[PDB]
């Protein structure tokens, strides 16, 4: 049983997760098998040539973010003993210099987010097996750091080097004598205002170059930002990229470009991805000679090139966009304009592989929506944060191109996706969706939409499968609401409320029944407290109901018992979420009227005083029961009498102070038991049993006020007699008493 | 010391506040001199005589909401003995009928929210001194009560009756034989679909009639709603209001009206307030004969008469609006239309007293703003929830109002400075160069929640340079330039709550130099701006500022700076008297950082942080401090010599901390302290004052004989008010656990 690290197999080697454990030094208790050691985010202050003796087989060490809340102190040759060390991460350690005497075996070294101002031969030129070297974020807006000093030729000996990152340092010019093995060169935010013909000569293998944030566009910049003199653009010689024939990725975001030299791409016939966000290229977008030079470009980003003070009627798209034959995704966020006409996008209608058009955040008032029918492979039409109306820190993330999917994958997987969230569609006009292609995934979130749904509003796109109506003011009282969407599978009505935001609103949920393949319904935070004519939800198809943030406390304390069968008619339900419903006590017969099909039941974050364990008998398929964050005091002593199906039982954040004699005997079915953050002082001999034996494999106990006398010795031995039962976060399974033990782990005892 | 009630004399009266105290019966422990008794929101199940015995001096009893989680049981003549009882409130008691044998002395009776289906002579006909009778919400969507049965003439004997409310009951018609003393008749949501000539005949003293919600407009209704068949309008005879010559208030909201008979107002020359919200009067608003009949109307409400599925280009306002010579406020919310032209409001431009135009929630895309210059007395232009853009080109509770939103349209504090324009929740995503041209002189401007990302540079507001109160909350503003907003040289109040970057990314930096440039700036609210560094300038400065709200930022980071750059951050606010540093995740304030707060402070809030220690000695540097608020932290100890450190402190708030010991020195005495709040701490006991309030509820008191000391000190100081005694609870020993410390020996 490992301590303090969680050790485990990964692929065909063994790993030690040892992060975020308040460790003040490198433990000497790591398993002998461990080849990768993550000690990030701890309180470690020193590394000597002894910290790692006893582990000569280490391949990888992560020491990032040490220490927390002076700096990390590393003796010379601390690591040169470790002859197999390939990867060493030393990020955010406040290193004042490259540690000296690093092992020759290193293939990857990260020294991101330190105070290293000098890059010397002493430090790295020996590391001839480096493939990837990360030196970003060392000299940026720090009064200490005037400029980064790169010893002439320090990289020239690194003849296997493929990735060099020096982004977020002040370099003023591209350092000379870079090895010809370089594939990716990151020089973002380095104050390189001029790129000569000489800078990238010799880098005939280069596939990526990042020069973003040199002569930034600082208008409305979140972080400090220093334009070039007179907001001039980065200055790139005409022949700067002539020998970069392999370049696939070019990032020129935020270089204040007003014009792009088509000659830059003369010898760059493979360019795949071009980022030109945060420039001034409204003009170039209109004319755009450079566009004729990019027949293999797959991703173009031209976002946030808007002109301050301007809200032009029209977008002006060069006809040259038609030469981007390989284009898969065009990002045009934050151009900012009023109207989009059919003819404005004519050039793009013939791009055979154009699947994503991103027009988020342009505040467009009007779109001729029929224009989207003229594209053969459009799969993502992203129109969030426009003004359509009713129709009657982290260094390893991308700083300028927001990278998460535009549309949730679960929605887009159904087919063609249109996102009109955060527009002004305050009701669904009778022509809202005419001339749209066949939409499978529609997002109308957060439009202040107060439509009275009656069964006709969506008939021009009747094959929507995933409909996101969250954060609106919708009236779905009519039993015909949304029934024109006979193929609907997923409906999200999270955070819906009345167009008055007033306590008292009633609901009618009869529309649910009409759908024969509706699978997932999310009614979260609808503050549902009463239903009108009908008091039962019904569906033969539904598998998942999310009912969090409503008032089942009121529904089930009804005088007339009108809601005791409220979910029973969901005949195929397997997952049910009744969290955040302010439940104190569920009537016994209300609980028995939940569908017997359930496999997963969540009643977390209510205020349950008691639970009737005996009723689990009516749920022969239940695998997961979640009762976290309640006020429960006792556990039944005979659980195996009530279920042979339950695998996962979550009880953390309750008020349990006692485990029954033979709680976990037999229990039988359980694999995962979570009793963290309860009020246990100890565990019994009798609460532990066997002959048994339990099929248990995880037991969570952290955050209980354990009494570390000799009474707990029973538990400690049972721990060693069941190495197979994992107990995570041992460091947080903490004696609260007696005083001399208070605060230590129960595992450190005699 | 009164218990369980808080008894206070005020004016002639002496109150007993006795509500929300988990009382299972009427205490017999109430001072003989008490005249108002509020017992509302308790667990009381029965009222007898004896239940009020030897309490002739009761004027008023409130028994509402008894009991809580069939109910309140009242014996006949339970109140018969109380010969001065004027006012009796019995709301939400689940009464199945009017209690019998109520005292003749009653002038006000409320029986709202019960199950009274029968109004009988036996119940009320003897109460000949009733002025105000409330019977609303008794037969409302109860299957058991099909209809409210009103005994013929039951009210006719009530010849002093001024107010009758029967709203939210199924009457189907106005009951006959109503007394002529009636001034206010409330008949909302009563299913009265027809009003005859006879119903209101001879109500010559009537000043208010409410008929709202009869034949409701149920489209998009929050509550269950049953139109008339099929959605026909309330039916009001031509002569229904002919003898109502004193009518001032007429509420016809939600009666599905398509047309208004001008004859209705023939004999109603003093009508002041007319509510026509939630009808279908788009047509009538265009033609509007009835408008010629209302020369003294002051408030007209035509809100939410939109036609489903329409978004018409234009609003059509009849010329006859020009006949509303007395109009002070016009409410036209939710008509829903795209464009407002100068000529559309021509009829209103000559109304001499029109001070409020309310066009909230019309989703108007464009307004010819110059039209607002043609009004004499416009003080409130309310344009929230429209769709105005950047301009670039030159040119439940029954006693609340169910259909007319009652709070001020614009915060009084802002409107008091003068002419007020509210453009919150529009689409003004940046301030266009013509945004404010052709506006009148605005003193109060609201631009909240427009997704506005303007880079403020000193020129955006120069067409309205006399703004004194500017609300910019909930936007994405850049105020990095030292010149931001300086064109508003008279600015007194600036609200930047919830501003953040138009990317919503942890990392945004701030420059607050603009603040110094203002000569008259008084109140600055920077709450929830997540401020964690300032660039170049590390000090806020101002000779004028009185109030800085700095909640929901990162003073924990600012004050744990390696080079101590922010040790003087607020030093330079020389006039500061109120400062809010709540919700700044503070664990510890450096001693010299605390001493660098302005010595002018009278009110300092550091609540809801996580303070482990507070250096009491430093209060010496704050000779004006009256109020120190440290609620919701983790503090362990109080100094024992507080009077050494201040003679100014009047209010000290320490609830929700971890204090387990109260020094014998505390009450130094600190003659200054008037209000001490030690609720929700960890006190087990207190042991061996100009103080007037001491809060102790929610401490785990040990009720052994060790608390006897405190108990006596309580009786030796009646002047020291202790609220919520019933919640000052023994947690131990077991046999005491859960009892009030007052019930002990
Ligand atoms: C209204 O309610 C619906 C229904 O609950 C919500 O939508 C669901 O949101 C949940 C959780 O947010 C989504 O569940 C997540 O699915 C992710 C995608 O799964 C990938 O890999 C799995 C492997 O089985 C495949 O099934 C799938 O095809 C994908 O390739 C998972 O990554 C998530 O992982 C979970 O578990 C792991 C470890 O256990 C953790 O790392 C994660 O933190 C996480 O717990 C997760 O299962 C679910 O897919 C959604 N369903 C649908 C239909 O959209 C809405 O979000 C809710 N609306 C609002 C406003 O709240
Ligand atoms: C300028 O544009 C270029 C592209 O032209 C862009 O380069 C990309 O940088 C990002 C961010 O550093 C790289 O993304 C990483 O890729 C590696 C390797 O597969 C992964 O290790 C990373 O994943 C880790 O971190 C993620 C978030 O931090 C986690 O999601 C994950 O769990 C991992 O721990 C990450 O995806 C990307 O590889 C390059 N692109 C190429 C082709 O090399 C560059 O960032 C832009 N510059 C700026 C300043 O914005
Ligand atoms: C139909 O329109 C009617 C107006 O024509 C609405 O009438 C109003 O009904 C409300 C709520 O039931 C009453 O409000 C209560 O009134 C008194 C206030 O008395 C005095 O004290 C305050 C203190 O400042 C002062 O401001 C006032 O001017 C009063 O002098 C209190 O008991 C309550 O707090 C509450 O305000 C209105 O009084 C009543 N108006 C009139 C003139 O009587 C009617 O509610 C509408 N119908 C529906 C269903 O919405
Ligand atoms: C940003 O900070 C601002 C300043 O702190 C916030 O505005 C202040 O909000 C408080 C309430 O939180 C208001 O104080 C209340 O004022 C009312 C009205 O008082 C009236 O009667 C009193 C009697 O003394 C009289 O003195 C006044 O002049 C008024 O006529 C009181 O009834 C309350 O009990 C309380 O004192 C401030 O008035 C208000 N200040 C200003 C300048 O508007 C603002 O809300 C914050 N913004 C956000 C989004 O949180
Ligand atoms: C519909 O659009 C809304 C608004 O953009 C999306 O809501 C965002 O969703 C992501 C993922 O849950 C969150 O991280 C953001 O915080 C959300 N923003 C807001 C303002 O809510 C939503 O995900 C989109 N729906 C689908 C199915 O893609
Ligand atoms: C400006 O407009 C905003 C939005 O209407 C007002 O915000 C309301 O503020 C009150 C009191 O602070 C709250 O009870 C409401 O929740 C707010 N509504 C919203 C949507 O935020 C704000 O008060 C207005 N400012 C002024 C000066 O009147
Ligand atoms: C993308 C974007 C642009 C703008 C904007 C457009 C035009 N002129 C602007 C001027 C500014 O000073 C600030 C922002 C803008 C505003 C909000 C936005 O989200
Ligand atoms: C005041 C208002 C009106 C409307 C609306 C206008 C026109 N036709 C509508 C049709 C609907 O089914 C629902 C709402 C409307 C929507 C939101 C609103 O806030
Ligand atoms: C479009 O995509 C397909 C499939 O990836 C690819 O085979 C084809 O070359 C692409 N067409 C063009 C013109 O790039
Ligand atoms: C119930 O849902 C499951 C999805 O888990 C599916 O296998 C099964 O066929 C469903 N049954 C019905 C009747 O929809
Ligand atoms: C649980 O519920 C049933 C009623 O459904 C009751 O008979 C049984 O004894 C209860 N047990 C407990 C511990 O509540
Ligand atoms: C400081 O505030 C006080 C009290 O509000 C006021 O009298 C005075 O004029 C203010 N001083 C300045 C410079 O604005």
């Amino acid at each position: 049983r490992s301590y303090p690290c969680d050790e485990k197999k990964q692929n065909d080697s063994v790993i030690a997760e040892c992060s975020n454990r308040r460790l003040q030094e490198v433990p000497q208790t790591v398993g002998k098998y461990v080849t990768e050691l993550d000690l990030s985010d701890n309180f470690i202050t020193h590394i000597t040539n002894e910290s790692f003796q006893g582990l000569q087989n280490l391949t990888k060490i992560n020491l990032n973010h040490n220490p927390n809340v002076n700096g990390l102190n590393i003796t010379d040759g601390a690591f040169l003993n470790l002859k197999n060390l390939r990867e060493l991460l030393l990020e955010d350690n406040q290193l004042p210099q490259i540690p000296s005497g690093l092992p020759e075996s290193l293939t990857e070294l990260s020294l991101i987010q330190n105070n290293i101002y000098n890059i010397t031969k002493e430090g790295i030129s020996r590391l001839i097996n480096l493939k990837n070297l990360y030196l970003a974020w060392n000299c940026y807006f720090n009064k200490v750091c005037e400029k980064t000093n790169i010893e002439d030729g320090v990289f020239e000996t690194l003849t296997n080097l493929e990735l060099l990152s020096l982004s977020f340092n002040s370099l003023s010019h591209v350092p000379p004598k870079l090895p010809s093995s370089l594939r990716k060169l990151f020089l973002s935010n380095t104050q390189i205002k001029y790129i000569s013909e000489e800078d990238f000569k010799g880098l005939i293998n280069l596939t990526l170059l990042d020069l973003s944030g040199n002569c930034p566009r600082c208008f409305n910049a979140p972080f400090p930002c220093v334009p070039c003199d007179g907001g001039a653009s980065i200055n790139i010689d005409r022949f700067a990229f002539q020998n970069l024939t392999q370049l696939r990725y070019l990032n020129l975001s935020s270089t204040s470009l007003r014009k792009i030299n088509a000659a830059w791409f003369k010898n760059m016939p493979h360019l795949k991805v071009l980022d030109l966000e945060f420039n001034y290229l409204v003009g170039e977008i209109a004319s755009g000679a450079f566009l004729t030079m990019l027949p293999r470009l797959e991703i173009l980003d031209l976002s946030f090139n808007y002109i301050k003070g301007s809200y032009p009627q029209h977008i002006n798209i060069s006809r040259n966009f038609s030469k981007l034959l390989s284009l898969r995704a065009l990002h045009l966020r934050g151009y900012v304009f009023q109207e989009l006409r059919e003819d404005d996008f004519q050039p793009l209608m013939q791009l055979p592989n154009l699947s994503t058009i991103n027009l988020g955040i342009n505040f467009i008032k009007q779109i001729d929506f029929k224009l989207f029918q003229n594209f053969s492979n459009l799969e993502i039409i992203y129109l969030s944060e426009n003004r359509i109306s009713p129709l009657v820190f982290d260094p390893h993330s991308n700083f300028y191109h927001f990278t998460r999917p535009l549309i949730k994958p679960q929605c887009a997987a159904y087919g063609k996706a249109l996102d009109l969230s955060l527009n002004s569609i305050f009701f669904i006009g009778p022509n809202q969706f005419e001339n749209l292609p066949d939409i499978a995934c529609l997002n109308l979130s957060a439009n202040s939409n107060a439509q009275v749904l009656s069964g006709t509003e969506f008939s021009a796109i009747p094959h929507v499968k995933y409909l996101d109506l969250t954060n609106n003011r919708l009236d779905f009282d009519n039993a015909s609401a949304l029934t024109e969407l006979s193929d609907l599978e997923v409906l999200d009505l999270s955070y819906n409320s009345h167009y008055f935001r007033i306590a008292g609103v009633t609901h009618h949920l009869e529309f649910i029944q009409n759908f024969t393949n509706l699978k997932v319904l999310n009614l979260s935070h609808n503050n549902i407290y009463t239903l009108t004519d009908k008091y039962n939800l019904e569906s033969k198809s539904l598998v998942e109901l999310v009912f969090s943030g409503n008032r089942l406390d009121i529904l089930w304390n009804d005088d007339d018992n009108r809601y005791i069968s409220i979910f029973k008619g969901l005949k195929n339900l397997t997952r049910l979420d009744l969290s955040l419903n302010r439940l104190k006590h569920i009537p016994n017969e209300a609980f028995l009227n939940l569908p017997a099909s359930l496999t997963e039941l969540h009643i977390n974050d209510n205020m349950l005083k008691f639970f009737n364990w005996t009723l689990l008998q009516q749920f022969p398929r239940l695998e997961l029961l979640d009762l976290r964050g309640n006020k429960l005091l006792f556990l039944t002593d005979s659980l195996s009498d009530f279920t042979s199906s339950l695998r996962t039982l979550l009880l953390s954040h309750n008020r349990i102070s006692h485990l029954p004699s033979g709680f976990l005997s037999e229990v039988s079915s359980l694999k995962h038991l979570d009793l963290s953050s309860n009020l246990l002082k100890t565990i019994n001999k009798s609460a532990l049993e066997t002959k048994t034996t339990t099929k248990l494999s995880m037991l969570e106990l952290h955050g209980n006020p354990f009494e570390c006398t000799c009474d707990i010795g029973d538990f400690r031995r049972w721990m060693d007699e069941h190495l197979n039962v994992k107990i995570p976060r041992l460091v947080d399974v903490i004696c609260a008493s007696p005083g001399d033990q208070r605060g230590k782990s129960i595992v450190s005892l005699e």
